[PDB]
């Protein structure tokens, strides 16, 4: 019967916070869904969105795996203890407040998932934000140093819901939330950096 | 045994990291606001920035020693201990403690973490300005444990959230009402336990 | 012996997360504050923002050592010693310590730790602008150890009050009384010594 | 039988963040070039702006190197196991906000990529910010503490668009970045700091109008 | 033969953070010398100054010091791996927010050189700012915890100009600055602390 204290002695063995866990040449498999919670401050003149949303970010560690069946089937893991991908929104402007305690999931199969409250403010466009076709504002999410052979980066295929965790009690409503893959080049070299660009089509709530 | 003793069997044998689960059920943290200050509240963006008391309250029997000849409580550095990851889910900063990071433990394995917390919500400040006033919910439980692993609980004591609270704030306190709740979400089967803090007040004066 | 070895002996006996009570009495703190500055007042909020000197006094006899033929005191990073976990109760911000973060060590055990901080208050600015001017209480006491652990005393050694403030702001002190007091709290039994810092000011070039 | 582990491992072994890499007794060659993301905020009265760039930053440290037949090349480090030069922007006036995960790149042979996304405030010239000719904001940027003997600076020679990854959504638009190397001595002591200094030309976008 | 790491790997092992490197029982002299680069807000009303400026700090630790015939004369070395003088501005209302990398430059004969670029906040007067005469805001710098005995400070007085640094940029223009020695006492105690007077006359430009 392993507990807990076992199971993450067993993470810190084996995992190695600096080390990308490729299996094989492959790339790690980073999945990445915004929920979007609230979007705090616009400007409309310096196209500036200061926005707070749960950035689910998936992937995969089979090294970590362990026996489940007299045992928990996860656990809560600090993230100083793994590896985790290094995602940058690209058109930041802040550094991303994290908001959250800083653990991830780990499975048993080795699945990991890494769940931070976030809340950042972007360069996007704000144009007509206090109409009724609302602003479209791009955040575009992926690894910084690591190119595609190493991470791929894949928008999850959940739910479908965008408003289905944003706050009633912010002064902007969501239309629609369109999340797609990218892959943008650098001039200076041949490798790709994979990326996921989430389309926010959000507006003013206005009259009552 | 000196207090020296206590403190380094503490250390040895607290693992911060590690939620520490008697058998197969939850620990129960007992969770408990009680305010202090509203310093900033906006009608139009909904948002409050406010400083409470957040009791914690939870059992880690691996702490325990013998207290007959010695003192039965500590102060140890909550670095020392595992804690429970609460979250305040409406939250839109990051709690700023305000106070020293210590905790109490008590020879039995009781554990008492009280920060002084200031922070900015995202709640109903409609009606701030009238008789009735606002009522702010703000939800707090842990962010990776699932109801399995904990359970929180608002404190047997509901006695006045206010009495703490300042008298030179200019907002008053009409009511405070602290009550357990279970949100799931829609990717997977696991419940999360929270608090729900309802804070009703409104401006002082006409 | 020189300051190296008082060091290393202040390291291998000084247990920083041990509260050095002799026999089962409380340590003795004494607190005292010297206002430096008043930056910042809010008649509204009834907010204040000031810099003072926090002089704060204990005896730690594991610290001690001889000094017949070695240096009588030395300048010890707090982070080497026990320091008395004081919280100003009725503070809105985290106290920003502008100064280097060292405590003074005599060879009999005696401390002294006096760090300048910036810190804004919830306090009575009513009436700021007359004659009479404001009264600000600041209660500052420790957050975890009851009156059975921690006792704290004002040094009130004297009232000259406006000694080292800044003669370049715009309020002037009026007078500042340090008296002791003891909260306890409903839930519990446990009391908490205080100091109740009472700062009466007001702002400087009235009309009357 | 661990790759990338043994990579790390073996860079933390022999790597010495507080130990300038020098080969021989010659300086270290860095190379810097900002690329501008954005211009956020800026102020005529104060001569102050606020802006976004990567800063693309290259040296050589042979102690890093390994042997990469039978594995990776190149693979990505926490820039706190490394030596990374001590520059500074010298007219900055907030401390450099990093945006991007502190990772540098290292290759096989030594050579190292450092490319921070940095949000910073200078004090620069910012006359004319609201004309056709627009504004003209020299930021210099070289090492703090070490002089010409042992750190360079040199401007790579990117030589391309300007504008190529600067945000369509920013208030302003650039007009023209020059990167030129310099050279200062101070009254004190005989040594020679190196820097680059990156001139920027941009100006408030027109119109909108028709 | 002794190369760079040589040098590193021996001041770590000598080099005491948190000693004082005084010789007998001798002060420490330290030579401290600000250069002015910006002045970046001014209040008449409040006596408040926002300035940057370059803290030169020069002092001895001879157990630094190395051989170097056959090796080099000066290293970078990190200021958390040597003993530094507590220094504080004892009229500031803002920490210093040090805006260069923390490194210190050691000569083998175990000079040291510290000069980081620090931006900071102080009260002092600002009357007159903005006429022709100027303002006189004078920054008083020295230990926090060392006294006369075991730190002095002196002005390193090099005749040379006051704005040579100083940004072109700046709303504000340096007239003269004058760097003197002082000596604070407290009516508490009987020990003197060691400063130097930086009097920076300046003026807002133009407006005439
Ligand atoms: C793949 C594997 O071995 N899984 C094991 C299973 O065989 C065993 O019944 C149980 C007890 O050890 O733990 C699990
Ligand atoms: C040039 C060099 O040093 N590279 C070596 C290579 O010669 C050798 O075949 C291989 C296997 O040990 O390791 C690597
Ligand atoms: C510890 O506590 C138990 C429980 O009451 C008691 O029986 C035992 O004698 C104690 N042991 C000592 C003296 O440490
Ligand atoms: C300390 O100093 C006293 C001074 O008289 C001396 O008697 C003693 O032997 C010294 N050594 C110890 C025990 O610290
Ligand atoms: C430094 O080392 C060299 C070794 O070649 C020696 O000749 C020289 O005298 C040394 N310096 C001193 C004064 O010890
Ligand atoms: C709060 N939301 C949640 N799932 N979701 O929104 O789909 N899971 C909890 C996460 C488990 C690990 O970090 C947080
Ligand atoms: C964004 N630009 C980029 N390359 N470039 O511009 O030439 N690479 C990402 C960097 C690779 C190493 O650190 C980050
Ligand atoms: C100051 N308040 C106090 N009790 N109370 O408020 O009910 N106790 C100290 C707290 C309990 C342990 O951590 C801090
Ligand atoms: C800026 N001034 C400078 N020299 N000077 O002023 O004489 N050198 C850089 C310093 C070298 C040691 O720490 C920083
Ligand atoms: C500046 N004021 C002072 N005494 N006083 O004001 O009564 N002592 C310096 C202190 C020595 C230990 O930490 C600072």
């Amino acid at each position: 019967s392993l507990d807990r204290a076992d199971i993450l002695y067993n993470i810190r063995q084996t995992s190695r916070p600096d080390v990308i866990p490729t299996q094989r040449d492959r790339p790690v498999a980073v999945s990445v869904s915004l929920k979007f919670i609230n979007i705090l401050e616009v400007n409309e003149i310096t196209n500036e969105v200061d926005v707070v949303f749960w950035q689910r970010t998936t992937w995969s560690d089979r090294t970590l795996a362990w026996n489940s069946s007299h045992s928990p089937d996860q656990v809560s893991v600090p993230i100083s203890s793994l590896w985790v991908p290094d995602l940058a929104a690209y058109n930041a402007i802040s550094k991303p407040e994290v908001l959250t305690p800083q653990l991830a999931r780990v499975v048993s199969d080795g699945e990991v998932l890494y769940m931070p409250s976030i809340r950042q403010r972007f360069s996007c466009d704000v144009s007509g934000v206090d109409t009724e076709s609302g602003a479209t504002c791009r955040i575009k999410i992926g690894s910084w140093t690591h190119h595609s052979r190493e991470i791929s980066v894949d928008p999850t295929t959940e739910n479908s819901d965008d408003s289905e965790y944003f706050s009633q009690y912010s002064r902007f409503e969501i239309l629609d939330v369109t999340q797609k893959k990218n892959s943008v080049t650098y001039s200076c070299c041949p490798e790709a950096y994979e990326d996921v660009e989430v389309s926010l089509n959000f507006r003013k709530k206005g009259r009552s």
